[PDB]
């Protein structure tokens, strides 16, 4: 049982052996258009692979309860520390297990239930974590939010307004469906003219933060939230950045407010990730990441779509697909057929039911990190574009599908 | 490339993470491991964890996600839950919480509100911090009661009752993470029913020594049993749920959308290799052994005059009360740590040293059970310990018994 000769997925579980080597597959063989998901590095998942599962390290480097943490000390450091100079961070903790105990870690170390908390609205853009009532955020606290103007910016306008009305005790910023550069130093300025914190989220962002190709919320927030994975392109987990003046109740409220033992082979590869993210070629990676946004969102344009915003200055658009005659919810499951993953998202005065859609979201870090250039985004929006023109067509979704696999074949994920 | 799995190797990317892992490789070898939470989990767990799988965000349950292209993680996920269920006679299981502490929060979130009362067993006592600690979510966010032990150091349960019937709390925990005995559940969750009460058990520590019926198991009697995959039950870092099917939809809606985000299908693909290996027969005898090697530990601590909290062990764990020896908790955790044995204080009972210091330690034998330890290297651990605690800072001693460690942990390689 723990020979590694012996101890292998399919000499001691074949089924999950096989749902595993399908999963593999499926990663191949379909274009990857959900802005939230990437492909990590074979190094960031042999370091989540390792014995660091074993440890128990509750505490922080140099502070621990037990002993014999001397070397996941190593380890936690210099994810710490790598992920300070990334986002030049006064002080980060590299121990929650996901964005969402990332957002938690925060609100537990400075709110208390029933405190009133201002985020971008869930219809427009804002994340889950950011005051669904069926979330904690919002389960537990008293939300407000704000949303776009009817040029589907921010309303920075309205977001004042109501904070002044509301007095909020923290600001959240950051969205999950907005393709636009976000304003962290107006949104700060908000915070501070009603003395509350500003959180600003940057899970969907962090990795073009980190190359310099989308604005830093850093200098201007008193917390910033990430997840590893996503644009950052690490191992799936969270992180807290915050000002030094925080460093106590961050680090108090993950262990022991709402941890227990971290995931160290996690957190090793996240260091792992970090170092990567420092690369020069990272940040060549999330110019193409930018670009084939760009393009893809240019060629749907000229197929007579919409993006919402009406440009696209990140790695994600939400598109308008009225035009078409097809809800979200069609679209979705037509491209899934011809192999394009997306997903249905609302648009702003969406017509059609939550579950229904009028818009897909489209990100292009997956595509890019196997290999896509700007050929290819082209080639893909216009792929995309005759499925949603003849959704219910055999013929057109074994077209497609067939294109879909010479590119695929192209451009494997993992060698 | 980076993307080239010949060239993205942690050697190649990052030297220095590379080299820590190496050194914590070794660390594992050359301890003896008497942590009673620590435990050294498969080659194929590992690998499951290290897999793909990672990639996938996959929000929802089986059958119900809100993005496509989750076929074989659903296959994953409902093997999981299939199979732990199996493990422990549970109605309903969600299989995704990040931890212990997640597992226990999604029940709190799915059923109670900021301030409600709670009641748990104390942290001076055996409690888990996860069990009311001011500091801790459970705690701070909610009005908590704990009950103990008595004078024969066995839980207190008429005390619990006088205490359920005075607070009336909308939740009673019960599991500890020091505490030797088998705990009474039926008479808990009597208790329970009693006042009208919630009965969660949190049997992380024990979950092991539970799916091998070698310790008592609270499902037929709780509400709500959580658990880490990892500690006894020897399986990935993380937690699972398991609750009676009328609370199957405030769980599952409590852990998604409530308190966390996409699953860590790479883990939980893990914990569904973890939960296969504990349905073994081959697992019933390594729980087996874990319960016969603490008892023969225990005997031995007591030969050379040390005494046990509670005047025995039922289960993989102990609390040593080392008073007899005139030195702390604390001291004796350094002395065996400076002779290769990690174990960790831990108060006692009334203890009459300060909380970092301590009167005892806790030991636990599902580490040194997983890499071979059968009763006679129990006994020559417990001796081994006895040596050090009688003459902690001598030299000649700590020497003495490292080389001995040494001899052990080269017969009984964790990995090979
Ligand atoms: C995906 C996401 C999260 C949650 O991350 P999990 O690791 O899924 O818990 C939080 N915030 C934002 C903006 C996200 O996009
Ligand atoms: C270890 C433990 C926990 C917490 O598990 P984590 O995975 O470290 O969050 C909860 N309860 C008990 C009884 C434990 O022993």
């Amino acid at each position: 049982m723990f020979d590694r000769a012996q101890s292998t997925i399919a000499n001691v579980d074949p089924e999950i052996f096989a749902a595993i080597e399908q999963e593999n597959r499926r990663q191949e063989d379909h274009i990857e258009l959900i802005a939230s998901e990437n492909y990590t590095s074979p190094a960031v998942m042999a370091a989540q692979g390792s014995q660091l599962t074993n440890k128990y390290a509750e505490g922080y480097p140099g502070k621990r309860y037990y002993g014999g943490c001397e070397y996941v000390d190593v380890v936690e450091q210099l994810a710490i520390d790598r992920v300070k100079q990334l986002f030049g961070a006064e002080a980060a903790n590299v121990q929650p297990n996901s964005g969402s105990q990332a957002n938690q870690g925060v609100f537990f170390a400075m709110l208390k239930p029933g405190d009133t908390i201002m985020g971008m609205s869930l219809a427009h853009g804002g994340h889950l974590t950011h005051g669904s009532p069926v979330n904690m955020s919002g389960k537990w606290f008293n939300v407000v939010s704000y949303g776009l103007n009817e040029n589907e910016d921010i309303d920075y306008d309205a977001a004042e307004k109501l904070a002044n009305e509301h007095k909020p005790k923290l600001i959240v910023a950051g969205a999950s469906a907005f393709a636009l550069k976000i304003d962290f130093e107006r949104l700060a300025k908000i915070a501070k003219s009603v003395g509350a914190y500003l959180m600003v989220d940057m899970a969907h962002y962090a990795g073009l933060i980190a190359a310099g190709v989308y604005p830093n919320p850093v200098p201007h927030a008193d917390f910033v939230t990430t997840t590893t994975h996503k644009s950052l392109r690490g191992p799936r987990g969270g992180v807290i950045l915050m000002k030094a003046e925080y460093e106590k109740p961050i680090n108090s409220a993950i262990f022991p407010g709402i941890q227990g033992g971290p995931l160290m082979h996690v957190i090793a590869a996240k260091a792992v990730a970090f170092k990567e993210a420092l690369s020069p070629e990272f940040k060549e990676y999330q110019q193409k990441v930018v670009e084939n946004a760009r393009v893809l969102a240019e060629t749907l344009v000229k197929r007579g779509l919409r993006i919402v915003s009406g440009r696209t200055e990140s790695h994600v658009m939400l598109v308008d697909l009225r035009a078409k005659h097809i809800t979200g919810k069609a679209a979705e499951a037509a491209l899934g057929a011809a192999h394009i993953t997306v997903n249905k998202n609302a648009i702003p005065n969406d017509p059609e039911k939550p579950f229904v859609t009028s818009g897909i979201r489209l990100g292009s870090p997956a595509m890019t990190t196997r290999g896509f250039g700007p050929a290819e985004a082209e080639q893909v929006g216009n792929l995309i574009a005759d499925v949603l023109e003849n959704p219910e067509d055999a013929a057109t979704i074994e077209r497609v599908r067939a294109q879909v696999a010479e590119l695929t074949k192209r451009f494997p994920v993992y060698r």
